[PDB]
């Protein structure tokens, strides 16, 4: 009887195929607009060292040891005093990308509905899907969803729950404005249905001041059906894999019963790290994020409007890390990802972030990562591998 | 007016257990000496050379560290973990922790109704895990020489489970420990019918005698049958709150475990995988035969408390390795009763029940003697032993 790998997986194996995500983390002169990978010019190397040399120091019998799976308890407090919470409502996890896993696990079922934006996060997407769920789309725009498609789904069907990016969308970099906001409040409490907003992108506006969050409008309506996902990643590292789920604690429970399987706890040094490193000077920080993402976004549309030629479009983000770009229609972004790859360039073809297919020429750019000399470059490069594309028509 | 228990999906009712979460923050109440999770000694910690470690990753190579990292760990790391279990570095997958493995094994193999085989009783995380897809669990007893061969054969002929889940070196949670010959035995009952075992190693170091037992995984490499996966940690050995272990398997299962790990975390945090690293690079060796000594005197300690303070009508096992022993009331008294005794003498444990993936053992529980000092394990065992005295008395 010699094995077969093929028929020992579960369904779960043919669910997964996608590998957008290890692509865009795996390790020469290509300059990247692929992975929405934080400017590493913000990163606090030598603050951290201090920090986390004097964690093991003086904490390492805690640092080190099996910690409580719901999370650091300063860090809890932290995140519930910056979001307006209650500690007890915070759940740490290991990156949100861990939330959205944990969510998909509580809330799906093979073929149970549930609704998300055509483009939307790749990384959702595939969490969701782990699950085997029915998608149910709604366009995605500059102002976020298309609400009229919205509410002709919800005559219809009762997703799980829906998942939106409202503050500069994975990929599109769109912001629901404020009255969008409250019209989907609106339609969601009208129904008792389930919100996961996704923040992301929460701190990386490049006006004045924040929106209100889902999450902050719900709570002034009383309204506790919005569960609510931040992240350390894009405003401090990445890397450390430290991040939040905030909820209702109905639902929090169960995230935390689910988080205890997947991974034990969320490692407490990274926690603590964290914790030691926002505790004082936070909004400094943050504001100065704003500044550096605010030039490389400035600095990109610049080169794009420079290089690239009016037959492909792309939009213009108030916030976040990426531009999405449109080509003519017909046009492949996988064929031109190869011609890229030539030029010594990257981005991500836009077909993994469409649930049900489609976007076959779309593509996402992100101008997190390089500084505003290599945007300058890396777009003179996407330029060349544009006008080659274009050219064969 | 919104309901919670209406929008949940399916998972949300197998998720209920919650020993994991409970065994995690015994640490709030300080007064409570703890026989319960399995809690490596803290005298182990490398404090000062992980915070010079970890000073100099993040100023050197603080770019790497907090930025996001392949999927798949760190390459020095996979590359030092294939020379020390014997594979390729392309055969390593870095995991957040041992618990993530199991997880992302549940998710590759399992589905709604499917057959699992697991000892009665295993580890509650593998359980908790495996119970998250709403498996049908088979069970053979776990004794002292491991799982129970002959049940398992009438298990076999009658059904293909998706994998044989095993923990063949000092298995939580009864200490057993699976001897050469039926090692074999097992392996040749799996490569007969082309099954998958899943092997748990994260005691594979904690051995008390001379030498470590072959693995299911080495036994299947010598044999060329490519389908045991195997399962290692950094918990036990260095550090648990680091998160940081690994699971080796043929390339095709390998990669399964790689696409389903992409969506669950999407990378395990990279200082931490640098630093364990750089700690192990030199002084492994040692450092293990350290752990070794260790272990073999809290054992010890441990033993010759209970020996002086447990009834004879109580019956606990003799551990060649690992962290546990596995204590048996007699019939019909239970250990959930015993444990509120306990926490009323100031000691904690962990009953048996949530190691039955299918209910019993109500009258059995674990002990941990890996985290206390000497002192404090002979301490907790003289609370046990009063709250054990007036379990037996109300008979
Ligand atoms: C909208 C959105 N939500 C969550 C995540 C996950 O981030 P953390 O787990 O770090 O908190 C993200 C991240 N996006 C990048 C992921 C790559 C694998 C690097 C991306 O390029 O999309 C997110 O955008
Ligand atoms: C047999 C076995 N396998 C895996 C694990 C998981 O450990 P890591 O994820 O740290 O690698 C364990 C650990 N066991 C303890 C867990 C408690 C929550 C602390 C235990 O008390 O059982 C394991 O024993």
């Amino acid at each position: 009887k010699p094995l077969s790998w093929s028929e020992a997986f579960g369904k779960g194996a043919g669910r997964i195929q996608a590998s957008t995500i290890r692509e865009l983390l795996k390790l020469p002169g290509i300059l990247s607009f692929a992975g929405g990978l934080p400017a590493p010019e913000l990163f606090p190397k030598e603050e951290a060292a201090e920090a986390a040399a004097r964690i093991l120091r003086e904490k390492g019998e805690v640092a080190l040891q099996y910690s409580p799976t719901e999370g650091y308890a300063p860090l809890r407090a932290f995140v519930a005093e910056w979001i307006g919470v209650r500690p007890e409502e915070v759940l740490i996890t290991t990156g949100s990308q861990q939330a959205l896993d944990l969510v998909g696990k509580v809330f799906l079922d093979e073929g149970s509905p549930v609704l998300l934006e055509a483009p939307s996060y790749m990384g959702a997407i595939q969490a969701f899907r782990l699950q085997g769920p029915r998608f149910l789309t709604v366009p995605a725009g500059e102002e976020g969803p298309d609400l009229d498609a919205l509410e002709e789904v919800l005559k219809r069907e009762r997703p799980r729950f829906l998942y939106l990016i409202p503050s500069f969308q994975n990929p599109t970099g769109g912001l629901t404005p404020l009255p969008a906001r409250k019209r989907l409040l609106q339609m969601v409490m009208e129904r008792g249905l389930v919100v996961v907003e996704d923040d992301a992108y929460r701190e990386l506006y490049f006006g004045e001041a924040r929106l209100p969050s889902l999450f902050e409008l719900a709570r002034e309506a009383g309204y506790p059906g919005v569960i609510y996902l931040g992240s350390f990643s894009k405003v401090l590292s990445p890397g450390l894999r430290v991040a939040f789920a905030v909820a209702h604690p109905e639902a929090l429970q169960k995230l935390v019963q689910a988080k205890q399987g997947a991974d034990l706890h969320t490692p407490m040094l990274n926690q603590m790290l964290v914790h030691e490193l926002l505790k004082e000077g936070f909004s400094e920080r943050l504001e100065r994020v704003r500044r550096v993402y605010r030039e490389k976004a400035q600095a990109m549309l610049h080169a794009l409007d420079r290089e690239v030629p009016k037959e492909v479009r792309y939009t213009r983000p108030k916030g976040g890390m990426f531009v999405w770009m449109e080509l003519p229609k017909g046009l492949s972004a996988e064929g031109l990802f190869r011609r890229a790859l030539e030029e010594n360039v990257a981005f991500v073809p836009g077909g993994p972030f469409f649930a049900n297919g489609g976007g076959e020429n779309t593509l996402r750019l992100s101008y997190a990562t390089l500084d505003r000399e290599g945007i300058a470059e890396g777009v003179r490069r996407l330029g060349r591998a544009l006008k080659g594309l274009l050219a064969l028509v």
